[PDB]
């Protein structure tokens, strides 16, 4: 089998992407944030504290003839940005772009933190990291991809995120019309539960490529590109007036600037992030200070190839017995 679903930016900055997902019988369609950096499929629901729901579409398990309480199971997750959610668990039928999984753990939120409440466009998350990170207790649950994998034509999914435009998540096949050139594959470590890989270096604008190993994760659920402070300083030094602001929480730059591109290495191949992808707009409405899309990972503890990087590529998440990651230009 295969599935194919369009993913759409939630706002004009590409702060995140939502993909429609059918849950239950009859189907309840929720718009979920597909997140290769976590491993829980959780939704706003009829159980979510009413004051914490503000415009989201909710899953109502009592209206699904295929929903079953997973008795005794609870979940609780805290994300790198400080947001969090928790609740109980149902199993139900879940379909993405025509690909159906029966018995999928659907984690129903009883509580969500303020950042989730305040984002009316995201009805929940669909985790696509390794199932060893799933938070359900006392019986850990499998991701949608892990449950689908044996049925898929090929044990893979692909992320093709758009810049200011819709893109695509495919399951079970590589669309050879969706990228240019060849796909370069690179090794993955699953030891931390992430799609963790090592970039071979970087360049800033038209500058010379610096060969250096950068270990990080491919994370569709993180907006920005977080890299070591040395790399990030070298980037922003090429932008007149750019500076790290402790009050704002990162690098800012004059909104009047034209940003240079940023290139990262995948083996001997190179992915170029255009400068415009690195502009996240005014720090507050009407400000002439703009927020940078490349930020330091110092204090996170891991480098993160988030949407800024991944949307410059066609990315293959290869879940074969030995997982790997592929990147192509597009
Ligand atoms: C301080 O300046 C900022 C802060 C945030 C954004 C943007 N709306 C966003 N939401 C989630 C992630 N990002 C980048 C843009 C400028």
């Amino acid at each position: 089998s295969t599935g194919s679903a369009t993913t759409t930016p939630i706002d004009s900055l590409d702060d995140a992407y939502i993909t429609p997902v059918q849950i239950g019988t009859p189907a309840q369609t929720l718009n979920l944030d597909f997140d290769t950096g976590s491993s829980d499929l959780w939704v706003f629901s009829s159980e979510t504290t009413a004051s914490e729901v503000d415009g989201q579409t909710i899953y109502t398990p009592s209206k699904s003839t295929t929903a079953k309480l997973l008795s005794g199971a609870t979940w609780s997750i805290s994300y790198g940005d400080g947001s969090s959610s928790s609740g109980d668990v149902y199993t139900d039928t879940v379909s993405v772009g025509g690909l159906t999984v029966t018995g999928q753990a659907v984690e129903s939120a009883k509580k969500v933190s303020s950042s989730f409440t305040e984002d009316s466009t995201i009805d929940g998350l669909l985790g696509l990291a390794f199932s060893t990170l799933n938070t359900v207790s006392p019986t850990q649950q499998k991701t949608f991809f892990d449950n689908a994998k044996a049925s898929l034509d090929s044990p893979v999914f692909t992320a093709d995120l758009g810049y200011h435009a819709p893109g695509t998540y495919n399951f079970g096949f590589i669309d050879t019309t969706a990228y240019t050139g060849s796909i370069t594959y690179t090794a993955v470590s699953t030891k931390q539960g992430f799609w963790e890989w090592t970039s071979t270096g970087y360049a800033v604008g038209s500058g010379t490529f610096k060969s250096t190993s950068i270990d990080g994760i491919a994370d569709t659920g993180t907006t920005l590109l977080y890299l070591p402070a040395t790399v990030v300083s070298a980037y922003w030094a090429q932008v007149s007036g750019a500076k790290s602001s402790s009050s704002v929480g990162g690098y800012v730059f004059p909104c009047s600037a034209t940003l240079p591109s940023f290139t990262f290495g995948v083996g001997s191949a190179r992915i170029v992030i255009p400068g415009d992808y690195i502009d996240f707009g005014p720090i507050s409405t009407g400000s002439s200070s703009c927020f940078g899309g490349i930020q330091s990972s110092a204090g996170i503890g891991i480098n993160i190839f988030g949407d800024v990087a991944l949307k410059a590529a066609f990315v293959v998440f290869n879940g074969a017995t030995t997982p790997t990651l592929g990147f192509a230009s597009k």
